[PDB]
């Protein structure tokens, strides 16, 4: 009864206070205490010195997460040292935890949920109202932003990669498009998986350019045409395969329906378009629903079961051949040819 | 393995996810959901029209609530029900939990912890490089952010107030002044306790008026003097009995030793002083370690350990005589004599 | 006849290009090349932007490594890869040839071995003559030097440390003195077994200083004085046991005797003093003749024979009562005693 | 996986201490201990008191040897003897390894490589930067120096010689011009087996009278005219075949260019000019890949491929006309005319 109450009270406040865990662990990355305690314990003295913190707030921190798990608090000389949980935070680009909390760690990140209230009325980003600005603007402008962003997409995509390439037959296919691409990760995989063939990524014009650099210094430059454009415009035509992962997400219906009719008209009665992207089944992980929500909050995007994707695929001139597992998670491959 | 750090990259995800977790929450309260549940299931179609917000939007929010244990999502009909963890946010100024997520709602709170780092790198409140005012100032012209915050702390005191009554011995005491006492539920739980008692609050002007309506309603009128305006300038010579009670915590040492000495110097030398606080020892609660960051983060703030208070006491002509235990949080209640 | 005098030249051009092949990896290490092949195959041109390397020079360098086993030469799109022998040479504080590799790369390193025919022809260093410091005084100045120096011994005497603590009963001493014990690992891992045991770890100041940090890094700071000092001037007196490990190898005769007889004047007569160092006998193997020759050229001092050992031994009024195995190397202890 | 990584570690280890042993052949030749071993055993006491070493370290450094296959040692009576391989260390004006040897023992040509990493950052020779003077330069001013390197290019250029003068059909010519031509062993060598034809040689001074000196031995001093001069000022004009052998390599791209216009201008539009020289092809042997490192850390040289050569003739004014095999190894003979 009142045992009861007291003990849900304090699940919530539990949950209330996990928004202070999250941000605590912002700071430590933001400031770089992961990467001070790969040689050894050191004092809080010494991490504040290194970082340019204030010593006794910086103690105050490293205690709290210590306290969560975060670095293992020795309990003499003042030191903390490296542990399990604070490993994963080490920098690292093919790492989607530690490339998220840095990505995380910007103010205008955090500040999108500041205004989360205004995405539930809406359905729409509350990035904009909250920093002036919308998300594809300021990645666009600001190199630090794009930086940020592209790392921490580009660590999950590296995982990806692989397992798309292994879990579709590209054998047949003389040509392929990626469409939004990213940094490349994916062409790359499918090029190195399938020497036959020959790509054109497709990616707006600054993030086409590191696209540039992954892909030549993996020797894939002589493969791979690199198309500087904008998908609402522009898709290359006629290629055997296109390719389009976590793209779609991003946009609500009439903009992916947009982008499907440009792709269907592109596309030759034999080609074949595989959307890449996170399904909603019947019972979403809460991980696949908190990914949702913040795909509202950045650019008002939202994930889709298959049969919704169905829908727009219909009103675009196209249907779904079949949909493939790829790897753990929500990610699934969906096959798809002109109807 | 690699099956450890699977593990360490999922559990610290999880951590990450969780501010999303506590922002979801604070929508919930802001719109006033769980309210709107204590009748029998609702549609989020009907939740959504009452609360003003965009139907699909709020039905994905309820959605990823239910799935992590916060409301119940009935799975047929669209229909969401109140659950153990959801009724405890139902509004009621008696609830801790309930209050303080709708003053973890407001966006300058959440703000104050998106410049975290300016706190760990300063040792100063972030809050007012956040949001441009201090917390007090903001508290002071602006009557939603006033009574957010009131209500917050005033849940709080509604239960400690009983347990303070009931764990010191205020009898043979004549007249007990509450030094910045809140909404008065100290003093009236205290008065009630011991009918010889007078008592004296003193606040800022428009709480203390709040203190008169809690006072006046609970029959205590005449036996409790409110003296608004800044304590320095109100607080009496001569009582028998001082309190002060979550306010310390508020300050920096300097801060503290000013109030202190301040109180001293109104001391009658068989005078008591009670400051009631959370306090630190040698094996403080991951909650306790969370609010000593929030009020670093708000108002520039700390808990200490009794040692601590007594390294300042020592500086402003007081001593601790004992230290109470006072429900089963870190709150104590320090009983202190003039030197 | 002819035939086979060709192929006996092969073989010692080999001998002499192999110099070079040593510097190539020296200088691949010092660059950081193999840990930037840790993702997969990347371009000579990529990995040069990301070294600092002169581009058709790196690609030289790597193009020659792989003819020779080192790294993979992929022969099409400039791409080389990581191999076996190349994956020896990642950064890692546990890898005793990577670390020697990065020690080797050092030009003081290598420029001792210019002068190796003044040591053929004198008994003495080379080190001295080619670099106008001795090997003690440079890592005493340069801590950048020292460093290399301890990557190189640490990532081994960790492990030897295990070995001497599990190896010896140390059950019956109170005190022990490690005599030259570099950053402190055999005390440590010795105090750690013998929880009854206190030390007194002796070592040149800036070493010292080192060993402070590792011990106190332990929790043995409380167990363990740090004595900085010289061991031609000071051998703490009276207690129970004395280490003295890959320090005697660094000295010749003359200076052996030295360090012995203060050794002999601070035991006990129930003292004993453990020597642990290669015991050599008369017919090694050439890894362990290659060891004994830079010996003689970075420090003028040899590897020598239990009889060797004890001739100096007796000459320091010392008496060897017998010796003990320890981690199935050319390392052994010799358990001394005052004669 | 446990016994493939300690192969790779030992193999890696063993190319490290490859530097040392190489070190140790350098000092075995410089002290001239394989020519007092050629009439039977010797006692290490021996052969250090005949060469001025240490006794005790010249036997560390010759059972080093030995162990690793170089001189061998008896086992009994502290004796010693020529084997195989040492045997070929013995001084012999004609042999390549051995004069090779010698010349490597010279301290400025190991600092050359102490400073391998200057060469990679930067392209350039680090010869300079470690000696504080450039190859030719000491080469002019260092009798010593530029013996050692005139022997080891001269007993390679004895071998070369008779391949040019077989491998080339001279008899159309009647005049010929060597460009640094060294000692003159090729031009004795095509004047020997063409009677009718008459010779210049260019070269440095002091390397010129050496060349004279040669030439006259052989009985062509009224044959061949000695011209001391410099192949970036003066090449005599109007002969029918120019000569250049192991001389472009020495050369960057530039440098190849000014001495090639040189040529070109000096040529008549019907004569030829004859690049002899290393040349890089397809698959390379590490041998041919070790010289052309070695070319870079001496004096900022590289070896080529025909194309790469193509490529600065056509800069130059000059054409191939085509290439033929010289003996077995890379050498080529590129014969050149005007474009
Ligand atoms: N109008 C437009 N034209 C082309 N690309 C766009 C675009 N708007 C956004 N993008 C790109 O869409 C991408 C979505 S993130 C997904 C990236 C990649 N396919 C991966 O799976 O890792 C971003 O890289 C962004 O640069
Ligand atoms: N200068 C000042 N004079 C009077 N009151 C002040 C003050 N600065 C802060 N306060 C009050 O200090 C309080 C801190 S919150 C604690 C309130 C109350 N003692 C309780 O335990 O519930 C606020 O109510 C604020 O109004
Ligand atoms: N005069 C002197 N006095 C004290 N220590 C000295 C010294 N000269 C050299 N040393 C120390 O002798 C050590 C040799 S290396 C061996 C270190 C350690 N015992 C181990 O086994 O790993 C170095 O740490 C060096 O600092
Ligand atoms: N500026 C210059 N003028 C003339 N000769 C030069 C020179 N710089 C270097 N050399 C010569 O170029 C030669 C390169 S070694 C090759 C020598 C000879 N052709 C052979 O094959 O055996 C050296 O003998 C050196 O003396
Ligand atoms: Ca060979
Ligand atoms: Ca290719
Ligand atoms: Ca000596
Ligand atoms: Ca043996």
């Amino acid at each position: 009864g009142t045992a009861a109450r007291a003990a849900a009270e304090e699940t919530v406040n539990d949950i209330l206070q996990g928004a202070w865990k999250a941000r605590a662990i912002h700071v430590a990355v933001e400031l770089g205490v992961p990467e001070l305690l790969q040689e050894g314990p050191r004092t809080a003295t010494a991490l504040a010195e290194a970082t340019g913190a204030h010593e006794q707030t910086l103690r105050r921190l490293l205690r709290l997460l210590a306290t969560v798990g975060v670095f293992d608090d020795l309990g003499h000389d003042d030191l903390f040292a490296q542990n399990a949980l604070s490993a994963v935070l080490l920098p690292d680009p093919a790492s989607p935890v530690a490339t998220d909390a840095r990505f995380q760690a910007a103010p205008w990140h955090w500040r999108a949920w500041e205004q989360l209230t205004h995405s539930v009325r809406t359905g729409e980003a509350s990035f904009d109202v909250a920093n002036g600005t919308s998300f594809w603007q300021l990645t666009h402008e600001d190199p630090k932003a794009r930086e940020l962003f592209n790392r921490a997409m580009g660590s999950v995509s590296l995982t990806e990669a692989g397992q798309v390439a292994a879990a579709y037959d590209f054998s047949g296919a003389a040509t392929a498009v990626d469409i939004g691409g990213g940094r490349g990760s994916l062409m790359a995989a499918v090029l190195d998986a399938f020497p036959g063939l020959r790509g054109t990524l497709l990616e707006r014009p600054p993030v086409a350019e590191e696209a540039r650099e992954l892909l030549t210094g993996r020797g894939l430059a002589d493969r791979c045409e690199i198309l500087p454009g904008d998908f609402f415009e522009t898709i290359p035509d006629g290629a055997d395969v296109y390719l389009i992962k976590h793209v779609l997400h991003d946009w609500d219906d009439d903009d992916v329906v947009r982008i499907l009719r440009r792709i269907a008209t592109a596309m030759k009665p034999d080609s074949r378009l595989l959307v890449i992207d996170n399904l909603i089944d019947e019972r979403p992980a809460a991980s696949t629903l908190f990914v949702d929500l913040l795909l509202l909050v950045l650019v008002g995007g939202a994930e889709r079961s298959e049969s919704e994707f169905a829908a727009l695929l219909e009103k675009s001139g196209l249907r779904v051949e079949r949909s493939l597992p790829c790897g753990a998670g929500p990610v699934r491959i969906v096959e798809i040819r002109r109807a």
